[PDB]
DNA sequence: TCGGTAAGCAGTCCGCG
DNA sequence: GCGGACTGCTTAC
């Protein structure tokens, strides 16, 4: 095979590399890499190296990396630019792997582990590491085995061995329901003492050294606890054996309010799954416990134990260890579904970076742009210091709050990257400036044509049209990857909807699901075959369709993120190619494009409808427009559509055959006006929305900017079997909103949009009546808890103390002097509940860590003093009042002249 | 929470005769 | 009461 890297480090004057050699085997080598940097030189000189602007450079080959680093200092000490890749291991991979890397994942050791540590005096701090490690479970992806390290003798209790037989039995037999499909993959190793447990673990680790290391909170807990514990018992040299090069750095992570501590293991790439999740999932959750995320992702039951976790190993060692194993499996199931390790490997080997650098868009694009320039013998600039300046963003239209009944939305494809491509925006493509007119003069096509030579943005910047810049060239490659996986996703979704329709009439037989590729639209034959399946086979197909869709969503949405980060990074002072001229050229172009096409759509529709100056575009945000289509439905007449699906088909065909052409002509003209390099403003129909035909539903409504709901029948070509609510910005979309209230508000919206006023009023009444019976956790608010210290005055709230922090302070006083009860952690999330005064907590609210029950000695007093009335008015009624004044409806039935006789 | 802007709403404080 | 200035948070793009 072609060789590929696994991990790379700089250590002193050596690069340390682990790699897969051409025979498929893992190897390590130390290289005395001799780096190269570049200095500008006079035109009259014999060279083949040029900086990105075409000025010649001379290569300076150094005896070692430290020399190169000292040269860089000396060049600043003089006041001259030191060009070229100053991260010497990126330089090493570009030289060592001068081709597109094909990797074989089956040869990369992905390890995912978790540990257990028993602790009578509260949360066991990884830097203290003063309590025994009594369980480790370590899954190895090359062996496909779960290795279980179990301490039977501790100062906190001696125990019997874990039983693999009791572990397999149902929880109803008294077992632990460890899933059948991993039972035969468990290699169980019990130990007499913690010393030997750790020595075997490190001996194991050295035979199977992880390349990728993941888990849940491995970076903030498991890894530092193991390192420090081994350090405390055996000394530092022994702990360092967690690194294959025997070097580790105790690095400090800063933020705006504090400094946590993590351990860097050289020659290993830590991708802690909690962070992979936060970056790539595109969710915001009320809690990031494993229990909680597992339930959300896999619908598996939470792992139940009685007593506190500090007594678990003592009360029920059997379950202790079983739950440790399942925890490890649960991350593997989440990854099987979401596929974030795959994505990370893909992204890492494409950029040619340390795999763990996928969390850094700046680092990823620095390496992509560098290798692209290097292959043309071009030399990247030095990074410079910049003060952080604010700059302008997108345009968002102010909507008239209202119900809106028939809506078609349109949206530009991958806007910021298409603008970059269309305009040719890149550091070295900058041709000059022209004298700007006010933006509206460009929107309304009255301003002077900015150039007849260069390609322009309405911020004043001009750009070369002869050749593509490195930024458009590289952004296009990744755009086309994104576009490919987006097709697999939409096809999987469309096929999803075909399986749902068929579930309405499932055949009575026994059979199995077809072996098909859900990434492609089902053929006529598969559609006939599906019509003859059992409900059980159809449901398995659906699950599979829905797993395929998720897989594509992961791979498409995060390529979208990566290319959109490039546009963003042009406005980050730590990016090598930072330039507000370019950042603002992108955003200002986007503002113009939205309002330009809004004007053209309105002109078009006023011409098709015979009117003058009537607004059809009701809203827009950044790159999208929503268009009222009432006047369009009305011109054929509500009464001539056979059913809902007939007017949707009508609007669809109108959107595709009348409006899309008109939009393209409108954008074609704007490209010509700005004299751009390539027309790439492709605005397709996104959503077609309305109430069910012959219903009293209102279809949709806007309350303000970034706050609306629509009843959608079709979305980017996916025709729903049942209409789908597209709710943006409203409280049903916020993680802060109690789960029970999110659900109730949604149903109220469903009834507004599909069924109308009377139904809304039916539901509201019942919710109000019954809501005192809801679980307290389903009706708590949630919030991030920052700077708890800033507002802590002797245990009482200081000035401007936010509500949720008052709740945390109340909590702290209530659990005073309990080493055992849960503390709220700075930076993490809490549940919040109002208290009726005058209660025994002495304040109007209480908060506790999200994802948990509140400790038992206060749960009764909280449940008893909970202020359900305040709670219903803040979270449910107030938002609902918002929606209904917007939609022109009443949530309570108002008196009329029709009673009482 | 280590790794772009625009803009909503909850809440504090405090004016508004 | 509710608006404005402000902080905190969380969403849409
Ligand atoms: N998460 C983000 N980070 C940075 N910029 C973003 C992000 N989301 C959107 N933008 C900016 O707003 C523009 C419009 O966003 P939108 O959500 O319509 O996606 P898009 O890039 O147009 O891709 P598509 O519409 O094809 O999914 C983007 O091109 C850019
Ligand atoms: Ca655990
Ligand atoms: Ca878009
Ligand atoms: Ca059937
Ligand atoms: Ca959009």
């Amino acid at each position: 095979m072609k060789e590929f890297y696994l991990t790379v480090e700089q250590i002193g004057d050596s690069i340390f590399e682990r790699y897969i050699d051409s025979n498929g085997r893992e190897r390590t080598r130390e290289v005395e890499y001799k780096p190269s940097l570049f200095a500008h030189c006079p035109e009259s000189q014999a060279t083949k190296y040029f900086d990105i602007y075409g000025k010649p450079c001379t290569r300076k080959l150094f005896a070692n990396m430290r020399d190169a680093s000292q040269w860089i200092k000396r060049m600043e000490d003089i006041g001259l630019e030191a060009l070229g890749m100053d991260d010497f291991k990126l330089a090493y991979l570009s030289d060592t792997y001068n081709y597109e890397i094909k990797y074989d994942h089956t040869k990369i050791r992905v390890a995912n582990f978790d540990i257990e540590v028993t602790s009578p005096d509260g949360f066991p701090e990884p830097s203290q590491a003063k309590h025994p490690i009594d369980a480790i479970t370590h899954y190895d992806s090359i062996d496909d085995r779960f290795y279980v390290f179990d301490l039977l003798n501790s100062p906190y209790g001696n125990v019997e061995e874990w039983s693999i037989e009791i572990a397999a039995k149902l929880q109803e037999q008294g077992g632990d329901e460890v899933p059948s499909e991993i039972i035969d993959k468990i290699i169980y190793m019990p130990f007499d003492n913690e010393k030997e447990l750790l020595m075997e673990y490190l001996n194991f680790w050295q035979q199977k050294t992880p390349v990728i290391l993941t888990g849940w909170n491995v970076e903030s807990f498991a890894i530092p606890y193991v390192y420090n514990r081994i350090k405390n018992i055996f000394g530092e040299s022994t702990a360092k054996r967690l690194s294959p090069h025997r070097k580790t750095r105790v690095k400090v992570i800063e933020n705006m309010y504090g400094s946590r501590e993590i351990i860097t293991l050289f020659g290993i790439s830590v991708l802690d799954y909690i962070d992979l999740y936060k970056k790539f999932s595109f969710t915001n959750q009320p809690s990031y416990s494993l229990d909680y995320i597992s339930e959300f992702e896999l619908n598996v039951g939470k792992l139940k134990y009685d007593g506190p976790i500090s007594k678990l190993r003592e009360s029920n060692h059997q379950r202790y260890i079983s739950y440790n194993i399942i925890a490890v499996y649960r991350v593997l199931q989440i990854d099987a579904k979401r596929q974030f390790i795959n994505l990370s490997l893909d992204m890492g080997y494409y950029a040619k970076i340390q795999i763990q650098s996928v969390f850094s868009p700046i680092k990823t694009w620095d390496a992509i742009i560098f290798n692209s320039l290097k292959e043309q013998n071009k030399v990247i600039p030095q990074g410079r210091s910049h003060p952080v300046q604010p700059y302008p963003g997108a345009f968002v239209k102010e909507p008239i709050p209202n119900r809106y009944k028939y809506v078609m939305s349109f949206d530009l494809t991958s806007l910021y990257p298409s603008i970059i491509r269309q305009v040719n925006i890149s550091p070295e493509t900058i041709a000059g400036t022209f004298k700007v007119a006010p933006l509206h003069d460009y929107i309304n096509a009255v301003a002077e044509r900015p150039s007849d030579v260069y390609s322009c943005s309405p911020n004043g910047m001009m750009y070369y049209k002869d050749r593509d810049g490195v930024v458009p060239t590289e952004i296009t490659k990744v755009f086309n990857q994104r576009k490919e996986h987006k097709g697999y996703m939409l096809a999987a979704q469309r096929n999803g909807e075909i399986i749902k329709e068929a579930l309405h009439n499932p055949n009575l037989s026994v059979d199995e699901p077809l072996d098909v590729d859900y990434r492609f639209d089902f053929s006529d034959e598969i559609k006939e075959k599906i019509k003859k399946l059992s409900a059980k086979s159809l449901n398995e197909m659906l699950f599979r369709a829905q797993r395929t869709e998720v897989a594509g969503m992961t791979a498409q949405i995060n390529r979208k993120l990566l290319i959109n980060s490039l546009a963003g990074a042009l406005g980050n002072v730590w990016f090598r190619y930072y330039d507000l001229r370019n950042a603002t050229a992108i955003t200002t172009f986007g503002q113009m494009a939205l309002q330009w096409i809004e004007r053209k759509v309105n002109e078009y529709l006023n011409e098709v409808c015979g009117t003058e100056g009537e607004a059809f575009v009701l809203y827009g945000d950044t790159d999208s427009i929503y268009v009222s289509a009432d006047k369009i439905i009305d011109k054929v007449g509500e009464s001539k559509f056979r059913d809902t699906n007939h007017w949707v088909d009508f609007l669809d065909k109108f959107a595709r055959e009348r409006m899309e052409p008109a939009i393209d002509r409108g954008f074609r003209e704007m490209c010509e006006y700005m004299n751009n390099k390539q027309h790439l403003m492709f605005m397709d129909r996104e959503a077609i929305a309305g109430p069910p035909l012959g219903s009293k539903g209102i279809g949709g409504f806007w309350t303000g900017k970034k706050r609306y709901a629509l009843n959608v029948w079709d979305m980017e070509g996916t025709r729903y079997a049942e209409p789908k609510l597209k709710i943006m910005g409203l409280e049903t979309q916020k993680s802060s909103t109690p789960k029970a209230v999110q659900k109730a508000l949604k149903e109220c919206i469903r009834r507004m949009l599909q069924e109308g006023e009377e139904s809304l009023q039916e539901y509201f009444k019942e919710f109000e009546k019954e809501f005192r019976q809801l679980n307290y956790i389903s009706i708590a608010s949630v919030s991030s808890a920052n700077n708890i210290a800033k507002y802590d005055v002797g245990g009482f709230p200081g000035p401007k103390c936010p509500f949720h922090i008052r709740g945390i302070l109340t909590y702290n006083r209530a659990i005073k002097g309990n080493i055992d009860a849960p503390q709220v952690v700075e930076g993490e999330k809490v549940y919040v509940l109002p208290l009726r005064e005058g209660n025994p907590f002495g304040d109007k609210c209480i908060a506790w860590p999200s994802g948990t029950e509140i400790t038992d000695l206060i749960k009764d007093d909280v449940l008893h003093w909970m202020d359900y009335t305040v709670l219903l008015e803040k979270t449910f009624i107030k938002p609902l009042e918002g929606f209904t004044s917007a939609a022109k409806l009443d949530y309570e039935k108002k008196a009329s002249l029709f009673d009482m006789f």
